[PDB]
């Protein structure tokens, strides 16, 4: 019924408007909510949303275990799991030495081989503290998902906060990830997972801050931003507002395009509905219709779903 | 592969590739027979394909008898229908004073209401001779759809090639009109519909035409003519092509976009699979990567079906 129109509609529009206007036209899609609930209908969206191929690592601090997840097409495969070792503390890490494993959203940045054989065969790198842990002053460093030891001793009940796993399981994941980044998603206790509802919320809200964001419509944009806002350089709500109405205020053309979009509900202590969103960005802006700057970055916001209302309360 | 698959298709490829690559993509299906055989399927298809709302009359000489028609959306609701008076010569008209309603497609161009009596309420005014007619040379003109004469006179059972009906459901025609264009088929004995697969050939085919010819490719663009091909202005095949072979040697950039697009079986004594196309062009060409050239026309082909092939029988 509306395929057929849907079509056609584009199809009109692209021989009597042009390309550009076939762009924004599928630019309203993505802004629209009921778009999203469509497309999610039968994806597997409980750890998020995830656009491309990407790898998923979930760690229950309490169990405490770490499965292993392919995702692609937003739709899950699992490869394993296994119980695992973490840190002694309950509860969120803040600082350095306090033996916790983080909650949160993390991402693996990198594989350490020529370790001490306690680490066993290898160590994935996560990112604590992240952009999240930064804002909010935590410290400490070096949370890797590693190994047992190569001696056989298998003494510790705990570790200092890391996250560790039999080596031959270990291994098997490297070899599944092939030097690919992967996401890990640590809880404690009990998982709330993104709903379809959350997700098509979350996305239609990005499409429509990114529009508001390169029309140039100030109001529009800031309504989105949570009063509580920080900015990745501490940066806060009031200041940012002033800077940014004055940004606005010179009405420069832009081009925004985000790409690799993910959307990962963030676990924490008070169960509020936050949301990590990530993506890779191509910002342009142009003055009398020449080019003054141009970017290509990966963006990162904290996103709260609270009565109802989707608001940014962090940004880099 | 259907209308669903297309707009996934094409927003996965947005997100993914950019929107030069769905431009790309759009241009595909436009050029695919099987892309319009779907889009065609539940349509009303016999009198044409029709883009925008239009108006259609329709004459059958030989009974005599006038139909008129309202088209949108390719769906056609009959408004209503009468005998009619029409031209003593049966056949073609092809002389003036021969005393025949042409064969063929014809435009409505004007309505005259400061008539003789004769003519009753009305006469809207065809473009007999018509392109084809005229590139086959042949004369006359003045040929009307008009009304009865108003002292009620009713002195003759033929015209001099005029259609002429009753004043009141005419009146009633023109408050349909509302000053818009019609369109006007008029058939002898029998009426040979387009069919849905002749419409997909033709359409997939003059979007072929028109990215070779955007695009340079010379023979490509040349296989597309009939050898009997004639020119608006009266070039036939060999100057055309010869013109043709050094204007695409420059290798000029041009974006070509076809618009309002109306293609309508042609009848004719020859019961040939003739076809009127009828579209807006928007063309522009460019000179290292400056704007050299720009029109907006309208543009008119004669096409016939034979032996399975499309090919352009006549172009302005």
């Amino acid at each position: 019924l509306n395929a057929s129109d849907r079509l056609l509609e584009i199809m009109r529009l692209y021989q009597k408007q042009g390309l550009e206007m076939v762009g924004q036209k599928l630019d309203s899609y993505l802004a629209d909510k009921s778009f999203w609930a469509e497309e999610l209908q039968n994806k597997d969206t409980d750890f998020g949303y995830y656009q491309n191929k990407q790898f998923l690592f979930v760690a229950n601090k309490s169990k405490p275990s770490l499965e292993f997840y392919e995702i692609e097409n937003n739709m899950l495969k699992k490869i394993n799991s296994s119980k695992a070792l973490v840190g002694s503390k309950k509860g969120d890490k803040t600082l350095e030495g306090d033996l916790a494993t983080p909650i949160g959203v993390y991402r693996i940045t990198q594989k350490l081989e020529r370790l001490d054989q306690y680490y066993g065969v290898l160590a994935f790198v996560t990112n604590y503290p992240n952009l999240y842990d930064t804002l909010k002053k935590r410290t400490g460093h070096g949370i890797w998902v590693h190994g047992m030891p190569l001696n056989g001793d298998r003494n510790e009940l705990n570790t200092k906060g890391c996250i560790a796993i039999e080596n031959p399981l270990l291994s098997s994941y490297d070899k599944v990830l092939k030097g690919e980044k992967a996401f890990l998603i640590t809880y404690e206790d009990k998982f709330f997972p993104s709903t379809k509802e959350e997700l098509s919320m979350i996305l239609s809200s990005l499409f429509q801050w990114k529009e508001a964001w390169a029309r140039g419509d100030f109001e529009r944009y800031m309504r989105f931003y949570n009063p509580n806002f920080t900015r990745y350089d501490g940066m806060k709500f009031n200041a940012f507002k002033e800077y940014k109405k004055r940004v606005f205020a010179k009405n420069e053309k832009k081009n925004i395009a985000f790409s690799s979009i993910n959307v990962i509900p963030y676990p924490n202590s008070q169960n509020k509905r936050l949301f990590y969103v990530v993506f890779d960005q191509d910002y342009k802006a142009y003055q009398h219709n020449k080019l003054s700057y141009s970017s290509n970055s990966q963006k990162e916001l904290y996103i709260e779903i609270e009565n109802n209302q989707v608001s940014i309360i962090m940004e880099k």
